[PDB]
RNA sequence: GGGCAGUUUGACUGGGGCGGUCGCCUCCUAAAAGGUAACGGAGGCGCCCAAAGGUCCCCUCAGGCGGGACGGAAAUCCGCCGG
């Protein structure tokens, strides 16, 4: 399904926004959304590998997409693994199935959360890309009340054509992100 | 069944005994071919794998810095540098 709201909203909203902003000359020098990644620390679910279907049924109708896992390298003998078998979920989202997550983010999972407060403006990584975390996942629409089994936690990353956190910071206010002042 | 009989009871070894060692692999000693000794200096082997093998295809690390709900000295993730 290729069109939304943040579809247009990118263009015939952010798209001369920042051509004012900033002032390129060309096309695609311009700073675009390209790449959403949402992550899962489960070293929690180390042990019961149903708890990692769980995550991963979940993450699939928030994502809209498919999900995948990642098995550690060089494990943390100290906290219960080794080698090459323990957890860590993983979903790139690209295209348009992006956007219909997006949409959902700061219109829905961000309006209603315990106390949100704005994002962390620091969040920027010296770069044009973002990252930061969530406690509780049942904030999404799709998530029911009676069906989390425990408040599983993660955090996503939206990567952007974006050279400097300024031109980063301008791209993520005018697509629409609460940002803590 | 030492009453009795025949015998056995290793070598190296700055004397012999005691101690240690005894075959195989790696490095040094070794003097830029090879090979070299010492009771010279140091470490391993007596296994393991049906996937840890064949071939086809695909991808490429460790680490350093920045960023990320548990967790950050080190899980998993995005980024940039990284032969
Ligand atoms: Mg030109
Ligand atoms: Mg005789
Ligand atoms: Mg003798
Ligand atoms: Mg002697
Ligand atoms: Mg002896
Ligand atoms: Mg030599
Ligand atoms: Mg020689
Ligand atoms: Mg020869
Ligand atoms: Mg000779
Ligand atoms: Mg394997
Ligand atoms: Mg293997
Ligand atoms: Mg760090």
């Amino acid at each position: 399904p290729l069109d939304l709201a943040l579809k247009r909203k990118y263009y015939e909203e952010v798209r001369p926004e920042l051509i004012r902003r900033f002032g390129y000359q060309n096309v695609w020098e311009v700073p675009r959304l390209e790449k959403v990644v949402i992550n899962q620390g489960l070293g929690e679910a180390k042990e019961d590998a149903r708890i990692l279907e769980k995550a991963a049924q979940e993450l699939a109708l928030i994502t809209g997409q498919k999900p995948a896992v990642t098995r550690a390298k060089k494990s943390i003998s100290n906290f219960k693994l080794r080698k090459g078998m323990p957890i860590g979920l993983r979903v790139t989202l690209r295209r348009d199935r992006m956007w219909i997550f997006l949409e959902k983010l700061l219109n829905v999972a961000l309006p209603r959360i315990r106390d949100f407060r704005g994002l962390n403006p620091n969040s920027f990584d010296g770069r044009g890309n973002y990252n930061l975390g969530l406690r509780e996942q049942l904030i999404f629409p799709e998530i029911t009340y009676d069906m989390v089994d425990a408040l599983r936690g993660m955090d996503i990353a939206v990567v952007t054509t974006a050279e400097t956190d300024e031109e980063a910071r301008a791209l993520l206010e005018l697509l629409g992100f609460p940002f803590r002042k």
